[PDB]
């Protein structure tokens, strides 16, 4: 007879899906303890007043690492390392001079402390990206040497020192003269309204040359076609720091330092703020789920100690089950400060307007996805807080969740976890299913329509039809899929396509429009598919002698308008830039009037706008019946068919579609649509 009673502070998230009542307790006690931690970070003042959580995440990053004082021309730096006994700043500057730079104020907090006088010169003590490290003395009078852990850059050795010393990265300090001025505003955008369509780029790769293509060359190369797609944010992968490129950016070894294989600090700046000119959104992949398990270049063994940034290894929970990295230890408020400030450094030095957090299933569960790990969710909640405190309104977070933990994406008023948008990680296999194990006239249009919608409610999900972990080796892309290893040969427009070619340029249209339309409530599209990029994705690894033969994006097939690559690529264009004209994506569900299995036909409305999908293998239908609800004349604002998206131009999309007033599939009206096999179209009503 005891009172079922939903604690105040899961009481949003228990209305949004009452399947949450019997764990409304266990929900609560999760965000309670993210809210006393909250309110400890908010109290770390010397007074123990109130401040605001950016001030704490601004004032970490502004107090920790290196600060080069521009008008005394001193040098500052602190460093947290409370296992050592002593610690000295080496490097360039002083000859590798181990006791004349020491360290020598150890705070109450573990952190050391020292500032560098300005040169008899007046010039900086330290020369801009000259090499350093910090050396720390242990209590057993031993000494380790490590790079600063909030150095923002480190760099690969030189063949000369790789040969020497090894393959360690070397930290460097960087004070350039004229640091990079922000030019542009960031794009107007408001996360509750409007639709965010994501393009997944990796800067290494962004060339057709086999090398480490740079981030002037992004800019001055990609961008331009990233806005003529029309996408409104780019997700930028493995910008954090990484001595390992095949490691796809997630064995971050540096957490301040932007890569310096493609650049410098200031070229990264350039890259945003001229996206920014061009109201392009950029987004970066932040991975706190753990850390390279590298020392002296990352945070393993950091002072010395094994219970610092990480749990221990003997605790049981200081190492991933498969990923060869060390888990860090939400609960210490240092390792708090370090990830938090970390997020508000990318937003403001950087100018980046969200993140996508990878490894979030790692995160949440106390097996990391072969129990719940309250301390790792709890940061994650703190770390929504911060982000969205940073940017109110517009900042954009996105979780990269394969478990689809319910409440993650509900808002922390709520009790839920504070992200934006969970990634659809389980569409992609949808598609994969069909085109291994189907053939065309088994599709199941109810099953499609049914994984597509299976969406938690509150939870907005950003849909795609396949990522980057698909276009790497190991995997086939949806084009590999449809058409196989097709060469310009095959693929040449002075020639009838092949029934396979035919059939493949049609449905990889078609896949990614239903998924833009009905999959979720954000886009995403990994570089290169958007034009059905041939091949697959591969980095230099033992595995295949350090090729980078497929580490690279074969860009100039689009520019070929005498191969059929370009056509892909129009017809995605047309795709962003429609949706962009008539929003369907930050909308409500779609109302699905019709999933027909023998016609293989799938309709539906979403935001008024009226959805046509004929995915039979063979048959097309004249005059096919379209239940619609609000009557008027409906115009065509997107046709795969079109010649330019590399279709047959068999539908006339300057026709008028009048509905009547007759009931038609649970529907007033219906309008009538010529709909060959294999094509879809998108219509509006016209005011």
């Amino acid at each position: 007879m005891s009172l079922t009673k939903i604690p105040e502070n899961v009481q949003g998230a228990v209305s949004i899906d009452p399947w949450l009542e019997p764990f409304a307790d266990v929900l609560s006690e999760r965000r309670y303890l993210a809210d006393k931690w909250l309110y400890d970070i908010k109290h770390a003042t010397p007074d123990g007043s109130e401040q605001s959580l950016v001030d704490f995440a601004r004032n970490a990053y502004k107090t920790y690492g290196l600060h080069a004082n521009q008008q005394t021309k001193e040098i500052v730096y602190r460093e947290w390392a409370p296992n050592a006994q002593r610690a000295f700043l080496v490097g360039e500057f002083n000859n590798w001079n181990e006791e004349s730079h020491e360290m020598k104020h150890k705070d109450e907090f573990g952190v050391f402390s020292i500032t560098l006088a300005p040169l008899e010169n007046g010039d900086f003590a330290i020369p801009h990206d000259s090499k350093i490290k910090v050396m720390f003395v242990l209590p057993d009078g031993s000494k380790v040497y490590r790079i600063p852990a909030w150095i923002t850059r480190a760099t690969q050795p030189s063949k000369e020192t790789a040969q020497k010393y090894g393959p360690t990265y070397e930290g460097r300090f960087w004070n350039p003269p004229n640091s990079y001025q922000f030019k542009h505003q960031r794009p107007k955008f408001n996360l509750a309204n409007d639709s965010i369509k994501i393009y997944e780029a990796h800067i290494g790769i962004s060339s057709p040359e086999p090398k480490v293509a740079s981030y002037k060359e992004f800019t001055q190369n990609v961008l331009p076609r990233i806005k003529h797609l029309g996408y409104d944010a780019i997700q930028l992968m493995a910008i954090m720091e990484h001595a390992y490129y095949a490691s796809f950016g997630y064995q971050v070894t540096n957490f301040f330092a932007i890569s310096s294989r493609y650049g410098t600090p200031e070229d990264l700046k350039e890259l945003i703020d001229t996206a920014h000119s061009m109201g392009i959104l950029v987004l970066l992949d932040v991975i706190h789920s753990h850390a390279s398990k590298n020392s002296e270049d990352g945070l393993n063994m950091f002072d010395g100690s094994d219970h610092q940034y990480f749990h221990s290894l003997t605790s049981g929970r200081g190492e991933h089950p498969l990923w060869d990295s060390r888990l860090f230890n939400y609960g210490s408020f240092e390792v708090q400060r370090f990830l938090l400030a970390n997020l508000a450094y990318y937003i403001d030095v950087y100018q980046f307007d969200g993140f996508r957090f990878d490894g979030v299933t790692s995160m949440l569960y106390l097996h990391h996805g072969v129990g719940v790990d309250h301390e790792a969710l709890a940061y994650l909640m703190l770390a929504n807080d911060l982000v969205h405190d940073l940017l109110p309104e517009s900042a954009v977070t996105i979780a990269e969740d394969v478990s689809g933990y319910p409440t993650l994406c509900l808002p922390r008023t709520a009790g839920g976890g504070g992200f934006d948008y969970r990634l659809a990680m389980a569409l992609p296999d949808m598609w994969i299913k069909l085109l291994k194990t189907k053939q065309d006239d088994d599709w199941d249009m109810g099953h499609i329509v049914h994984t597509l919608t299976n969406r938690r409610h509150g939870e907005k999900v950003v849909a795609y039809c396949e990522s980057h972990d698909q276009a790497l080796v190991g995997d086939k892309t949806l084009a590999f899929w449809l058409m196989d290893a097709a060469m310009y040969t095959d693929m040449t427009v002075l020639k009838e396509p092949t029934l396979v070619i035919d059939r493949g340029i049609a449905l990889h249209k078609m896949i990614r429009l239903i998924t833009h339309s009905l999959g979720g409530e954000a886009y995403l599209n990994f570089e290169g598919n958007e034009f059905g990029h041939p091949e697959w994705l591969d980095f230099p690894r033992v595995g295949n002698n350090d090729s980078y033969h497929y580490a690279r994006r074969q860009f100039n097939l689009v520019d070929d308008d005498l191969l059929r690559y370009r056509h892909l690529n129009e017809f995605d264009a047309a795709m962003q830039n429609c949706e962009s004209k008539h929003q369907w994506l930050n909308t409500p569900q779609a109302y699905v009037s019709l999933k027909h299995e023998v016609d293989k036909v799938i309709a539906f409305e979403r935001n008024g706008h009226l959805f046509v999908f004929n995915f039979h293998p063979t048959q097309s239908f004249t005059d096919y019946r379209i239940g619609v609800d609000v009557a008027g004349t409906y115009k065509i604002v997107l046709n795969t068919d079109r010649a330019e998206f590399g279709g047959h131009n068999r539908i006339d999309e300057a026709q008028e579609f009048f509905t009547t007033d007759l009931e038609w599939n649970n529907r007033r009206n219906f309008i009538q649509v010529y709909i060959p096999s294999r094509t879809a179209i998108v219509l509006t009503r016209q005011m």
